[PDB]
């Protein structure tokens, strides 16, 4: 019974769905994991509408494609700490802000934030949102095989402090899956 | 495989005026006769990605030696990885039998004139008046001001641009299937 929505107090600041962050290293098969996953439900996960400045091209639905801000305002929502993460190029500014994870979930559906480390540290930082962190590991760094392999070992390393809530080695495709869905359905 | 016996058609025009859904009829009702270019990226595929439809994968030494070379029509850096355009992508829908269609902006139909051996073609869709695109764009429920006003500017800026005589063929939306046979018109001539 505290802070019940009324006509006097009309605020929807409850307990929501809790969105999902998937990470791990590229090459581990964690895309053909997603694939999958979306594949066989396609009606239940979603991916929060990226922010930016640009002008919208042929095709393009605001809300939809982007949600299509100023650069005032974008930079007001930098200052004011409501992205998730956001860069600069080209002039422009892209970014996920907090409030469009949580969009994601109003329609239903749970968000998936397939993000990396920096991603799972930002998300950490974030009160609000109240995620559940699962972890897509290779059965060894070796097998990643086939420089940039620093970038995996920093990421494997991370998950070592316990920073997830599961690690899944994927050795081998079907119960790396089906731990997966034991993980996103429990 | 054929040389380069089909120009590649540019098709440009503000965002809103409704130039997608001319492409939508346009694909369905012909879905043998065009392509569109393969970009070119140095990024790892993602294992369900097919090499020559998703993109051209290539290593960075191949693609700084391509950028060298001249090879590219546009490129840059996106997150860690290089990605472009190259000429031979859009001449690869000709050698296949088909012809390319480049769906871009002003600023990329300023860049494919910059490559005069491309020979494209240039047509532009264009909205009867910056006003009308205005209220077409209100109608659909989910633009802000905000967004609705970057296209207008813009809008401004690209028919400017069609004004001094850059396309080789405006056609106004105004009634779509109008618009449509014009479309057609121009493409089969």
């Amino acid at each position: 019974d505290y802070d019940i929505p009324t006509t006097e107090n009309l605020y929807f600041q409850g307990s929501m769905s809790r969105p999902i962050v998937i990470s791990g290293p590229s090459g581990t098969g964690k895309s053909t994991l997603l694939k999958k996953l979306f594949a066989e439900y396609p009606d239940s996960f979603g991916f929060s509408v990226p922010s930016t400045t640009r002008t919208p091209r042929a095709g393009e639905v605001n809300g939809k494609d982007y949600n299509f801000v100023s650069v005032d305002e974008f930079k007001s929502m930098i200052k004011n700490n409501e992205f998730i993460e956001w860069a600069q190029f080209s002039g422009n500014y892209y970014g996920s802000t907090v409030a469009s994870v949580k969009q994601v979930s109003k329609s239903g559906k749970t968000c998936i934030l397939d993000i990396d480390m920096q991603g799972v540290k930002s998300v950490k930082a974030i009160p609000e949102l109240n995620a559940r962190f699962l972890f897509i590991a290779p059965p060894s760094v070796e097998d990643l095989k086939k420089k940039r392999l620093s970038a995996a070992q920093a990421e494997l390393a991370y998950a070592e402090t316990g920073a997830h809530d599961k690690v899944i080695v994927n050795d081998d495709l079907d119960k790396a899956y089906k731990e997966l869905k034991d993980f996103i359905f429990a």
